[PDB]
């Protein structure tokens, strides 16, 4: 009854997120229930040691699915044979490090990514980018994979999502299940746009808060823009689990399908006139098994046009920063 | 379709280990993808800063099944209303505090939520003691909640129990699957006896290193024993993933049922000859619904007997140290 194994590679695998992660792959939660995986787990050189544990750990999981856990510090033996891949490893925004030197690192790294990703991986890999700057990072790991098709590669905005539906359900008072037609436009940063132009919630079609262009513009917008550094402020460590959590679901979508819009970052070949060249957040539904479609036919109208311009001036932005190492 | 949502009640809830716990209880891993859940979160006063970025995470994983999620610092207030308690939170080793220390300031905070548990939670609830001494713990919490049937709250062993697993697996190369027959028995600290006595491995049938007493002896029990003091050699912290982790298989084994033994620090009944009054891992089935039922006419060596007589002491020896809070 079980299918055959694939294999999953996930950077970054002694962090937070992978902490997170990767418990809920070995599960069966990501991929299924039936669904036998082996995870090939890329760590730098000076962490390998605090890997070992990460394996201990999952082996202490005791988990049927599990079939194999891997260590490297060497990408091109990370990647061999994976049928998905989770960047989540990548040069963190440090005080006092320049905004263009934090994208160009990042950029060697994915560089170096895509390349092994496009020798040693199967043909019919999904990759998904968690590091920052995810959307840029994710372009640069396309670039240079030149074998692999450039959707099969995108960033994570799920998180955006996810807490664009979340402050929905506070402010309506409705289940999560009762909304739908939500998405995020643009960057994975704060020029993000929550669209709730197309927003539904069951049953209500009168009176309704987020028809309300005051709330969005002055609460909504800004409060999903900022969630991360409001987590921060009450933690005083970033949002770890919930990022495990969304890159979770992006990815079971992204393979199993879901009949809701949900967001990706995704190579741009101009849908709704957006610069091409770009990976960029917008709604899409997943048929599973790595395709997806952009929703079509939306009517986009001037507030929205201002705002998703506002992102994509600074996807723009970046790209230019990065430019040299296309 | 969807039940009847359930209350649950998880104290120490900005730790470590609640990170990872929450996450795998709000996807519907521990109760059912059809069982909505209500969690009701304490914390110490001095963490509710903290505890309202646990409920952001949360409510960013944009849960459908979490109906609701209620903060407190007052025991009383968490337990109303409890379906379910895991309890997380309690007292370390700190400063003037020597081992009796640890018992007794634990068993205060024990008896103190046995108390409000009686008086708070429903009649059927379940009780999982985490926090250690955690033998010691769920005797103290019982025996002040005499309301509460003593078979609904029981000690965690599953994670020794799954290391366990885990060694039989690496050792003799073989999936989780094929083992059956495994148990901890005793006190949930380094006095355990992980017994291989009866345990088999599917295919295995000559020679196999789990039949050698002396590998038992040398480094299979000893490996169990001290495992945790392994993963924080490697990683400089303790091991709270795998430990959320085993708190969600020994809750959703109790209450949805496992066709395998299980381990689970449960009343004495005196089976085995046991000693009445302690709580003592035992080789259990679970049968579901909250019902459990020791694995019946295992015969006991004595390298078995002495080992659990090893166990036995050390549970007694602990229960006299707090007997003044019974």
């Amino acid at each position: 009854q079980l299918a055959p194994p694939v294999t999953i590679t996930v950077s970054g695998a002694c962090g937070q997120i992978a902490n997170s992660l990767l418990f809920r792959i070995a599960n069966g939660e990501m991929l299924g229930e039936n669904q036998p995986v082996k995870l090939r787990l890329l760590e730098r050189p000076e962490a390998m040691k605090a890997l070992e544990g990460v394996k201990m750990e999952l082996d202490d999981g005791a988990f049927p699915l599990l079939e194999e856990i891997y260590l490297t510090d060497s990408e091109n033996d990370a990647f061999r044979g994976a049928d998905y891949a989770i960047l989540l490893g990548g040069k963190p925004r440090g005080p006092g490090m320049e905004r263009a030197d934090v994208m160009k690192d990042n950029a060697a790294i994915f560089k170096a990514q895509g390349e092994a990703l496009n020798k040693q991986a199967n043909g019919d890999v999904l990759v998904l980018i968690v590091a920052n700057p995810a959307n840029t990072n994710a372009m640069i790991t396309s670039a240079n994979a030149p074998d692999i098709p450039p959707e099969n590669i995108t960033a994570m905005t799920r998180l955006d999502h996810d807490r664009g539906l979340a402050q929905v359900a506070a402010k309506v008072g409705c289940n999560i299940t009762d909304i739908s037609r939500f998405a995020i436009w643009g960057n994975h940063s704060a020029t993000q746009y929550p669209d709730l132009s197309f927003t539904t919630i069951k049953g209500q079609w009168g009176l309704n808060v987020i028809n309300d262009e005051q709330w969005i513009t002055n609460e909504f917008i800004p409060n999903v823009q900022q969630r991360g550094a409001a987590i921060i402020k009450a933690r005083g460590k970033s949002s770890a689990a919930s990022a495990a959590d969304a890159a979770i679901k992006h990815m079971h979508d992204w393979v199993l399908g879901n009949s809701e819009w949900v967001s990706m970052a995704i190579p741009s070949r101009g849908q709704y006139g957006i610069p091409r060249g770009i990976w960029c957040s917008m709604p899409v539904q997943c048929f599973g098994a790595g395709k997806y479609g952009v929703i079509e036919g939306l009517p986009i109208n001037s507030f929205s046009a201002d705002r998703i311009n506002a992102s994509v001036k600074e996807l723009i932005e970046e790209k230019k920063i990065v430019e040299n190492l296309l």
